[PDB]
């Protein structure tokens, strides 16, 4: 209730890549196969209490963002080819303090994977964004994405 810091976080990427599910898995530790612009979660980093305002309005503005989660779907090449456009919109129309994690979502759908782990890692290195493969569905690397984002926002905040 009594936080030291508040970070504005945006989830961006093409529609159907799992932006909304990623948010719902992190904030309500839920996912379902079956109105909300943002959700709030408070996290503990070192002794600090950090309020996260996590926005999910990409599929419907950037200047204030501490942090971006740039999502593509590993089962959809179009979502991954689009990452460059998304990255361009970030580095242009954002606070030059903003951190970014590249996220290949739905790593649970191994049979329909069209994007390799290493293509993802390689695009990460090209764009200068750390990278995680995730599943909102199986709860894989959702926690680690947000906490890594908080950590690097803190590092930059300290500089
Ligand atoms: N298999 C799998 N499906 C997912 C995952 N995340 C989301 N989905 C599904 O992919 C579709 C798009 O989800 P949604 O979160 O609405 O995508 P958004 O349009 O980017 O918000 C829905 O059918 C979800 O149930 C995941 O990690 N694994
Ligand atoms: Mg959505």
């Amino acid at each position: 209730q009594n936080f030291d810091y508040m970070f504005k976080l945006l989830i961006i990427g093409n529609s159907s890549v799992g932006k909304t599910s990623f948010l719902f898995r992190y904030a309500d530790d839920s996912f379902t196969s079956a109105g909300i612009d943002f959700k709030v979660k408070t996290v503990f980093k070192n002794e600090k209490r950090i309020k996260l305002q996590i926005w999910d309005t990409a599929g419907q503005y950037y200047r204030g963002a501490m942090g971006f989660i740039l999502m593509y779907d590993i089962t959809n090449e179009e979502s991954f080819n689009a990452v460059q456009d998304w990255s361009t919109q970030i580095k242009t129309y954002s606070w030059d303090n903003a951190q970014v994690i590249l996220v290949g979502n739905k790593c649970d759908m191994e049979d329909e994977r069209v994007i390799s782990t290493e293509r993802g890692q390689h695009l990460g290195e090209q764009l200068g964004f750390e990278f995680f493969e995730t599943s909102a569905k199986d709860n894989i690397n959702v926690k680690q994405t947000f906490e890594r984002l908080v950590d690097i926002i803190c590092d930059k905040m300290s500089e």
